[PDB]
């Protein structure tokens, strides 16, 4: 759900999830996918298009289990759905951790989320 969402960003990455990423480009946070602005927003993207394989579970109420092994994000074997869920969170953790270099606070706040080019298809 949003609350391992979350956590696994804060983990990867260090930042407040939602100060950093809440309304970060045109795929991050909050709306659907957009033309991505940059590799953090594309992680973003990837995340959404990674849901939309889902089927069975609630990406954003259902909790699932996992844990933190050797500052490891480990998902839980859980039911498939809810493990496919995880590992779409876990990957985009992950991303959004590996492009924390080129990370942009000037899309920190995108609040023109609406106006973003439409994203192709996943």
């Amino acid at each position: 759900s949003l609350f391992e969402l979350g956590k696994m960003i804060l983990q990867e990455t260090g930042k407040n999830p939602a100060k950093s990423y809440g309304v970060y480009g045109c795929n991050c946070g909050v709306g659907g996918r957009g033309k991505p602005k940059d590799a953090t927003d594309r992680c973003c993207y990837v995340h959404k298009c990674c849901y939309k394989k889902l089927t069975g579970c609630d990406p954003k109420k259902d909790r699932y289990s996992y844990s933190w092994k050797d500052k490891t994000i480990v998902c839980g074997e859980n039911n498939s759905c809810l493990k496919e869920l995880c590992e779409c969170d876990k990957a985009v953790a992950i991303c959004l951790r590996e492009n924390l270099d080129t990370y942009n606070k000037k899309y920190r706040y995108n609040y023109l989320k609406p106006f973003c080019k439409k994203a192709d298809p996943c």
